[PDB]
């Protein structure tokens, strides 16, 4: 078999172009460009690479560089200022933060209307309750892929491998919203293979190179590989053995060039959504 | 033959434990927990209030005319949010047609949302960091705990994906280490899922929806249905006699999950008081 590619790099480019078109239309109408604020505390690519994508679509981005000595109170005051700044549509806080600072308290201080990452508990809870606002970036990008390839999700037996807050858990609530039967597996799952073998739609998010063998994949399955595993040679591979899974799957995301670009594109979509729906 | 999960008895023990904790607060000179219930118009309230009096809580009922505007209602929630003697706020639905349900319910501070359905609280549970939790799913977890049922590694299947039960139930189960499948109206071949379920939670509101002979031998069956029949009886979503020939444990109806829903509301109100409002 020869599974079709889910070309996330191309889809992400189409999404960014659509956003750029809407931004250019706002400017022509006399409206401001969407604005993104990134908060960096102390010091420790992805942020750089993201700003390039924001430049492409016509966003304005601003980056705060705070010293390591910054207190939790100062940081919370900054989020208050950005929350109140009408030119800011999205706030991103890069982790890790200095020790002694409560990560949760800082991230939850972001107003959910500017949480373009989609991981404020209010936004997660809204998605769970079938009334989404700003959505978790990576699971929403995956649903966008299925839509752009015209994959009917209703009644698909979907299996999510990994139950992380960043992917697995919100992924199951997106998939339920899309009408899939959803199974979430994790380290306590016994007979992982049995679940995988019955999956019409497999979302793999364990962060282990080549963890899922092609042998396990249902014939005709749709395979979404969220893994981005840095090998020592500097290159990146997914959680799925591409060459073996492509013998059985109907569609498969490569790595690189699959979910990664869609995570960035969804962050960009969320920022335009925050701008157009919540602040203008 | 299946053993009974006697939720009526468990609920009474949970209530007795709350009541004795309140006794100890009084002996130490601390205030009793307080619950406010807001009703707008006319249309289970008496039974929940009943249960609050049994455990020595303060209770407060606001009975407002159908002429109440949205602005007045929001002002009341603000007042209750700021009242240090109130640990829980319940707003009864439905509200008059002219009033925005969502804005009113989301105005409740999450640490007084003892029903557990503010999106912030649902989102916190989704993120493995629960605060006040939805009452029916949390009551079901308590049932499994009190019967010493080890949940880690169990293949759990939820029948129904309602906001009030099925969806939050999957996040409670994931937190309890279950491999969790959520099925719903678009699920293909329910029998295949039910036959593999070590733990089956049925919450569709349809008497007899799951035939008893689908139940896996030795499964734990949790019946959340409360269906009033033509002959005056109250029945669950599972035919008890048929399921009881195969299950190791089964909740009856009535007397199973229903009492635990009320007891968990009580437990949540004590929790809000002890942990979030008047800690020691
Ligand atoms: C374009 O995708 C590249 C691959 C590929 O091409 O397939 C890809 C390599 C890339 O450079 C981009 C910019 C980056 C991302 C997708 C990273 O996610 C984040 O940055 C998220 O916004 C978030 O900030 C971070 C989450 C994790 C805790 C750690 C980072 C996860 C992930 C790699
Ligand atoms: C003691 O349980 C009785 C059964 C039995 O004994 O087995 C049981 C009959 C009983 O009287 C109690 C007071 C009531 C509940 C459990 C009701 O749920 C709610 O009120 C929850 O607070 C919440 O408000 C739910 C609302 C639903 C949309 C409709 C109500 C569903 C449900 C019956």
């Amino acid at each position: 078999g020869a599974a079709k590619i889910i070309d996330g790099k191309t889809i992400a480019q189409q999404v960014r172009s659509e956003v750029a078109q809407k931004v250019q239309a706002r400017i022509a109408a006399g409206l401001r460009a969407p604005g993104l604020a990134v908060v960096l505390v102390g010091s420790n690519i992805y942020v750089a690479s993201k700003r390039k994508a924001c430049e492409e679509v016509g966003f304005v981005s601003r980056s705060y560089d705070l010293p390591e000595t910054t207190s939790e109170a100062e940081l919370l005051e900054l989020i208050d200022t950005l929350n109140a700044d009408n030119t800011i549509d999205g706030i991103l806080v890069q982790l890790p933060l200095p020790a002694g600072i409560d990560n949760v308290k800082v991230l939850e201080r972001i107003h959910p209307d500017k949480d373009v990452d989609g991981f404020h508990p209010y936004n997660v809870g809204r998605l769970c309750q079938r009334a989404p606002r700003l959505r978790p970036c990576t699971p929403r990008g995956i649903v966008t892929l299925l839509e752009r390839y015209n994959i009917d999700t209703f009644g698909l037996n979907a299996v999510v491998i990994g139950a992380s807050n960043i992917v697995g858990r919100p992924m199951s609530m997106e998939l339920l919203l899309a009408g899939c039967t959803t199974t979430v597996t994790h380290r306590f799952t016994k007979n992982l293979r049995h679940h995988v073998e019955n999956a019409d739609l497999l979302i793999v998010a364990v962060g282990k190179p080549g963890f899922i063998p092609g042998d396990w994949i249902k014939e005709g399955a749709i395979v979404i590989d969220v893994g981005i595993n840095r090998l020592e040679n500097g290159k990146v591979v997914g959680d799925v053995v591409f060459e073996d899974a492509a013998k059985r799957a109907s569609y498969i995301t490569p790595v690189p060039g699959g979910v990664g670009p869609m995570t960035v594109a969804t962050l960009i979509e969320n920022t335009l959504q925050a701008c157009v729906e919540y602040h203008d």
